[PDB]
């Protein structure tokens, strides 16, 4: 009070020129300190509410220190959990906040409110009633603006923002939202379309979920990077489950079942032609003139046609999806294992016209990985794809940790017993490593050799290696193995729902009959008197307890 | 794992030149023994590039053997 | 008793180490059993190298529990 | 295995302080954090130094935090 | 290791005794406060340092194996 003179302005504005927090103004700290009056004094003053602070402290991650809000008073005030605050701001007599402002990167308060989820109860419940809160005073203000389609520099939506974020909590909210007064009800995503007893009607707004031109909310979570915090349980929330089953149902299971044919026919035809393989000098073979033949040839243009097909897929995967070169090599292992199946084919064409005879090595390479891969259509039945998401969980955990353990000690026992043997057949390493290495399939001999001095080292050596490796590895193996798949059901059918996701989209765009389901009327109108129509998912429910049923129906006649 | 043994087996007896495995059916027993514990890892030589082979069988244990079978244990235990 | 009880890798290093020196001894005292000695040496050099899981949370996790396993579940066993 | 997974993570711990107490006795680097005035001075009028480690934390919850801040000016 | 815990995040909110505490708060901003904590006596301390104490700790010390998750040390440990 004692220091505001109007020898007014340019002091009641004045800011931090510092780096670290550039652009913060007295407004700024009072919205902090959460002191409305204090705020209203200032605003009173010509204090601009419309002041960014673009200081590194305030910016999202550079530099280890610092809170991101978005950068204006109206997101500190939303983003802190002060709503008097931000009413004020909006609605104040002397400078009203303008709701549709942009931060440096773009970001409106609802960006802010979206980037400052963090997916904790009392976090989620706070974000999305300011996020309520915002959109009915914004409709309220500005009746016409459509504060939920701006986006940022990185052409996000708040929606879009949350799915590539995993802001599940925001995204439940947003794709779920029923505002039920009147003049408003045109911003609920989900709306009634009639109730009769206990069941009801629900239409569930789809724009901007299954084709947006820019990103889908399916899209944005499919093709989501393995960092994605909860990628595979946003599929989950409520809407989304139900619209991938229904175009599984409609039109993907069949196109699915059809390249799974196709599929196996090309293994088996590949295996046939690999099985006749002529055995008489080095390739190229001349062509006989007979119907086995004749018919081998065709199985062999058909194999490295598919190899061919199943080259220009991997390729042109790698161009459209671009992986990070983590998600490389920890996501999309189908892709990279068909890719390396063609390769071998290709690898074995190329040796096989320039007359090598390892050309039947990267064939049976090929051949071996072209059946393992059948596993990838295991996805497409819910028990199988399950069981397929456990093994190679397990691969990837249990037997990873096992396989180095084993290693060691199989190695260092190998060569402990090669040093102690004399000579004879099994003085090099290998054939010593592959005598204890029977020990571990039910084969291991334990009088394998004589050609030594000392049995009775050789003898402890070998029961030292078995009682450590037979007995106590393995068996810990299948215990461990049992305590993952105790662990881990309900993440094997998300990431099979993601998987069969994944398949559903990459049908869709190589397969408008993919088309979700009916427009319909649903709010009536907008605040402007036109009627609005949106693309909208139906799902009947049924509730005995709350049998009230207070709606704003659409249709009455229900059905 | 019927798919994955007779993957293995059409590899295998692909590579394999003649004699008494140059059929399906005994690579198929072969490998099948390998599940009861009688799998020999040298039950033939009638090859070129007996590495290939060896990585063949070593990879067709590790797959089934070594993970498969004993996931089969986990997931009864979990049944 | 933490000298039988805790320390284990400390034991196991150090019997490795006197594993050489008696190999040592007996290579200079013209006695093939030298052999004998390294080659126990060697094995438990290699086996030692799961001192260095530690180091990685998820392998030294996994070596806890190898050492667990032994002294419980595997002792019992090979006693009955 | 069932029982002892919270007990084999704390062993790992352990094992691994170990190592670190070790190789800092057997490797002036290994010093912990930066020596920060924190309470302003002790009930005379020095002001006390002490080696401090520094940990964040965030609260959605307790909004209040009404604390005895030692700087303004955050960060 | 309930005391071990207590003293070693001690925060005595009093003016004229706030020196006796132990964990303090450089700034708060918003949702988010950075704390710090003292760190005499800890890891070094030429007598015998909290760390040094439970690292070397005999096999019958009660809780040898939970001290080390008592707030500061851990995150002392991994940094
Ligand atoms: C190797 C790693 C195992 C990979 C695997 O099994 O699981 C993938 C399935 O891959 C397949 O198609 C079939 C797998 C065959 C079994 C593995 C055999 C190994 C080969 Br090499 C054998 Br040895 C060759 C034998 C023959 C040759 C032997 C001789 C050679 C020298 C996962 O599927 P995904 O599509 O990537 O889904 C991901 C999802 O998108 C993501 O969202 C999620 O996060 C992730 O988890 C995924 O679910
Ligand atoms: C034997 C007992 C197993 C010991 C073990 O495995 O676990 C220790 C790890 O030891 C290692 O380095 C590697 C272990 C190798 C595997 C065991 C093989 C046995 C040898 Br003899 C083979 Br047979 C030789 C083959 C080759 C030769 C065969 C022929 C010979 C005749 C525990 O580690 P720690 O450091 O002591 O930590 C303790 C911690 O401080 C404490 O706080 C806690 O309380 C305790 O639990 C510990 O965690
Ligand atoms: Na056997």
């Amino acid at each position: 009070l004692d220091v505001a003179r109007k020898t007014l302005k340019q002091f009641v504005n004045a800011s931090y020129t510092d780096s670290y927090y550039k652009g913060q103004t007295a407004l700024h700290i009072a919205i902090e300190r959460r002191n409305m009056t204090l705020v209203t004094l200032l605003v009173e003053n010509g204090a601009d509410v419309q002041a960014a602070a673009n200081g590194d402290f305030f910016k999202k991650t550079k530099g280890r220190p610092g809170f991101y809000f978005g950068e204006l008073p109206l997101s500190l005030a939303a983003c802190t959990n002060q709503l008097a605050i931000v009413k004020f701001l909006l609605q104040n007599s002397w400078q009203p906040a303008d709701i549709s402002a942009r931060d440096s990167v773009g970001n409106t308060v609802l960006h802010a409110l979206v980037e400052v989820a963090d997916n904790t109860v009392d976090n989620t419940k706070f974000v999305t009633s300011m996020y309520n809160e915002i959109l009915i005073l914004g409709a309220k203000l500005h009746p016409t603006l459509k504060l939920e389609e701006i986006t940022n520099r990185k052409g996000l939506t708040p929606l879009a923002l949350a799915a590539s974020s995993g802001k599940i909590g925001v995204l439940a909210y947003i794709l779920q939202r029923e505002i039920h007064e009147p003049e408003c009800r045109h911003l609920s995503r989900k709306f009634t379309e009639w109730a009769y007893g206990p069941v009801h009607s629900s239409l569930y707004d789809l724009s901007c979920i299954d084709t947006c031109e820019k990103n889908s909310v399916l899209e944005v979570i499919a093709y989501s990077s393995s960092e994605t915090p909860n990628r595979h349980d946003m599929l989950l929330v409520e809407p989304l489950n139900r619209l991938l089953q229904d175009k599984w149902d409609r039109f993907v299971k069949r196109i699915f079942y059809f390249n799974f044919f196709v599929y196996c026919l090309y293994m088996i035809i590949f295996t046939a032609a690999a099985y006749y393989r002529p055995v008489e000098g080095l390739p190229p073979y001349k062509l006989k003139n007979t119907v086995g033949d004749y018919f081998r040839v065709t199985g062999e243009i058909l194999s490295v046609s598919g190899g061919v097909y199943f080259f220009f897929r991997g390729i042109q995967y790698f161009l459209q999806r671009r992986p990070s070169l983590k998600s490389l090599f920890v996501d999309s292992y189908s892709e990279i294992l068909f890719f390396v199946q063609s390769l071998f084919m290709l690898v074995s064409v190329v040796l096989y016209f320039s007359q090598r005879k390892e050309y039947v090595a990267s064939m049976v390479f090929s051949l071996a990985m072209g059946w393992t891969n059948m596993l990838y259509y295991t996805r497409g039945f819910q028990q199988m794809g399950i069981y397929a998401v456990m093994i190679e969980k397990m691969i990837l955990r249990d037997l990873c940790r096992f396989m180095f353990v084993y290693l060691v000690f199989l190695f260092g026992f190998s060569t402990a017993v090669v040093t102690l043997i004399e000579d004879g057949k099994y003085n090099s390493l290998y054939s010593t490593c592959l005598e204890l290495f029977k020990f571990t399939i039910g084969m291991g001999d334990l009088e394998f050799t004589e050609n030594y001095d000392f049995k009775a080292v050789f003898i402890i050596l070998l029961l030292a290696y078995v009682i450590l490796t037979y007995i106590l590895l393995l068996n810990m193996l299948i215990a461990l193995m049992g305590e993952t798949v105790n662990k881990i059901a309900q993440e094997s059918k998300n990431i099979w729902k993601l998987q069969r996701a994944i398949t559903i989209l990459d049908t869709e765009k190589s397969f408008r009959k993919a088309f979700r389901s009916g427009k319909l009327l649903q709010v009536g109108f907008t605040p402007d008197g036109k009627d609005d129509y949106r693309w909208c998912f139906r799902v009947d429910e049924v509730n005995w307890t709350t049998w009230n049923t207070n709606v704003g129906i659409i249709n009455e006649d229900p059905g």
